[PDB]
């Protein structure tokens, strides 16, 4: 009843006073729990491997006359502990005084032999049990977990069995991406997180240079510079910081991977995306199809099919076609801008302030196009050069660029394009523009939204679920 | 100077004006330069394979009826041997084409593989487009760190450096993963080691956040969560001084090993460093120019085991003094401060017991060896707030630090888990939920790279080091 702590703290101090160390230095375990289940799951009911002493450790998660049961968890797997007065080595002390000290949450060292119960329960049978690290608080009951999960993540990880899955998956995702690129000749680099130079940035102050720096909003410019350097296939997975608002799909600090492929272009990157996504999902599910609760764990889930190829939708054409309106170039012209503001009002969507063309197009696309498909990922392609300042101009469609955005359930996870490489047509940094002048070969570059990808492949509604310690208000 | 540019700027506008695109969208290459060298290195001199048309790209880096070039791709050079005989004059005039190709230019080449009468491996072109023009004059200081891209292009070893750095990180990742470890990302910004933080403001939360100075606290929490083998390779931000061995943002790996201890973490370190060095050289011994490429190199030997030198014992034994505990007593502080003046070393201000032990160690132990890496073990508790108390030696902790050529590259120890002896609120609370016996270790990736690439300065091992404008 929440005063357990003071009790437990006193007991610890009492243990110290009686000369016993309750936080011992090293216990030499000879096997882990996942191994123990792997090694011993094929013993027959009631069988004991009486002549196999093992040193094993875990965390007690249920303390169940002269006999005691326990639940021992470790690396996310449990076995049972069957301590028996008959089997206890009495030289180490009074059996019932030894086990009456063990609480739920306690971390223990067990010297015993591997066996099974009459029921066929795989267990370990100890001669000796030592307390290695005690749990002083009252641990939440199995399925007793809100907003405790995000602050006290360790508690989430210990009680809620799927929580470990989420984060194991997350790493399998990154491990994949790393290999997928490395196999394809790519070369992982580190670029600076702090700099002198579209999103509002985080600002911080360097002391020994007495200068205000800006935490990076992407990894684009330094990466492109390395292509100039002759590192033809280059990539970086890392944190990036944007100072905008927070929601279920947005978090101020988030993981992103960008790569730059020299001599490639739009079409190569479309192939890349399709190849990567389909394979990744298959690597994790043995199928290109997954279930996904778009509306929540209470509502019916939808099915997403990752079988390539995926649908391509052109940004301009589609909006025209959905509204029966035609949008004359330049898109920033007074006739065309005023036309869009009419469409935003005529369909009653929230209007962006300030109303600049590219910002009006994004909101239009956002409402009309971005919910075209939920059952498969799809691309929105060939964005106008006004939305796409660093992208190469479309080689046949004037005004547009060779740009792609991939969408899963209406949210953006990928963004790539052919890199504008002619320094003249680049109408940002002095160093960057200087690099262009030294010759950037035809390049195609892409970026992934790791956390959003992780959300979809772990069936989560909130980005906070797939980040270990999300940035939260106190 | 500037004129070279102005001319090339115009040569572009002229080519654009003339109906030719000097920056085309795509070129369909079928082989890379390293691949070209692999498949065709065994050709006999002067022998051609005129019936194998290949598409190749690269950068022109030397310009010699016949026109010679050097084409570089991914860190290797091959010769372009342009011959009036093979030139497809339907595309353009042989001379009117190759006259406009300057040094630095990136070009697409359609030709065939073969060697010159000399036996030199070349590429024999029919057509040669301009893929991306180089406007500035390439050099034949402070340019290296500012414009790394030039450095990677001209200096052949600059690439070997950064390739080695990536090989080093990859090695580490596999080493840990192979051993059951689990890579994570703990948050880059926090609400709260001993070092000055970077501070920044989040607008929409209206809250001021500190950039992480270490990964120690949130990793240790995950061990509480049951992730018994957890790690992170990532940047850490310390708002400190800058020099050959310090850079406000650097790359660290911290890993946390539940059920291990001080003794295991030595074996781990000895194992890892030896194995890494053998991976990159095929020998446990390397050469390192401590004083510079002009002065004689010393030899660094990575054969296990390495020496363990006890920090208190060693200072004591070296100065003929004893330092009575507590080290923070008026008695012992004065005895320390006196040794600092008596051997004309810089006194740290504030002179706290913890910092005076540091400088004393810094001068009197930290250059004990240079021909082998060595550990400094058993630091006092007043130096080691997160380190578990030594199990036989009162006042000491179960800590280790490993040094190569006077510089610290590894800091590790048995973790303190008795939340009582821990004299962040989130972090403190977790220890109350039970942190098992754990070992835990940190590496300086940027320094380790300096030593394994023979480099005097941390800047040489960072692609775009943070400079003054
Ligand atoms: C670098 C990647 C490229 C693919 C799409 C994503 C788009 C969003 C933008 C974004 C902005 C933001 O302020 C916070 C975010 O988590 C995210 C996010 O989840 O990724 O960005
Ligand atoms: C956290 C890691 C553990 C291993 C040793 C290094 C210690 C030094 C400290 C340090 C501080 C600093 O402000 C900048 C640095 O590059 C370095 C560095 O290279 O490593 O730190
Ligand atoms: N920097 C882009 C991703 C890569 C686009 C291609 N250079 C973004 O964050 O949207
Ligand atoms: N956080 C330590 C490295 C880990 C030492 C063992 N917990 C440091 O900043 O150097």
């Amino acid at each position: 009843p929440r005063l357990y702590f003071e009790n437990r703290s006193k007991f610890i101090q009492d243990q110290k006073d009686k000369g016993i160390n309750p936080y011992p230095h090293k216990f030499e375990r000879t096997i882990s729990i996942p191994e123990f289940i792997e090694k011993y799951k094929d013993l027959g009911n009631g069988e004991h491997l009486e002549d196999t002493i093992l040193n094993i450790t875990g965390r007690i998660m249920r303390v169940s006359q002269k006999l005691r049961f326990f639940d021992l968890v470790g690396d996310g797997e449990k076995i049972q502990v069957l301590a028996n007065y008959s089997f206890h080595n009495h030289e180490k002390g009074n059996f019932a005084e030894c086990y009456d000290k063990i609480r739920r949450g306690d971390i223990v060292g067990i010297v015993g032999f591997p066996g099974k119960s009459k029921k066929g329960e795989l267990s370990i049978f100890p001669k000796e049990t030592i307390l290695l690290s005690a749990c002083l608080h009252m641990l939440p009951m199995k399925y007793g977990l809100t907003e405790i999960r995000y602050r006290q993540r360790y508690l989430d990880l210990l009680i809620n069995e799927s929580s470990r899955h989420t984060f194991v998956t997350r790493t399998k995702i990154i491990n994949f991406l790393r290999n997928f690129l490395n196999e394809r000749g790519f070369f992982e680099v580190e670029t600076p997180m702090m700099n002198l130079i579209n999103a509002r940035p985080f600002i911080t102050h360097h002391n020994d240079l007495d200068l205000d720096l800006y935490l990076r909003i992407a990894t684009e410019l330094p990466l492109k510079m390395l292509i100039v350097g002759g590192i033809d296939k280059v990539y970086e997975i890392g944190k990036v910081f944007r100072n905008e608002g927070i929601d279920n799909t947005h978090n101020p600090e988030f993981t992103s991977c960008e790569f730059y492929w020299a001599y490639a272009d739009y079409n190569d990157l479309i192939k890349w995306s399709e190849d990567f996504f389909s394979q990744l999902v298959y690597h994790l599910f043995g199928t290109y199809k997954i279930s996904y609760n778009k509306d929540g764990p209470e509502n019916q889930p939808i099915e997403i099919d990752f079988t390539p190829p995926y649908p391509k939708v052109s940004i301009v054409e589609e909006i025209e076609k959905v509204t029966n309106t035609i949008l004359e170039q330049p898109f920033d012209s007074n006739e065309t801008i005023e036309k869009m503001i009419n469409i935003i009002k005529e369909h009653k969507i929230e209007l962006p302030n300030p109303p600049t063309a590219a910002k009006l197009l994004d909101q239009l696309a956002s409402h009309f196009i971005e919910n075209k498909y939920n059952d498969k990922p799809f691309f929105i392609v060939e964005h106008p050069q006004i939305m796409s300042p660093l992208a190469k101009y479309h080689r046949t469609k004037p005004g547009l660029t060779e740009r792609l955005e991939m969408f899963i359930c209406g949210k953006e996870v990928l963004n790539a394009y052919t890199e504008l490489n002619d320094p003249f047509k680049q109408k940002l940094d002095s160093a960057f523009c200087t690099s262009l002048e030294y010759g950037l070969p035809p390049t195609g570059g892409l970026g992934l939204g790791i956390d959003r990808i992780t959300m979809f492949l772990t069936n989560k509604n909130s980005i906070k679920d797939v980040i270990l310690f999300p940035t939260m208000r106190p």
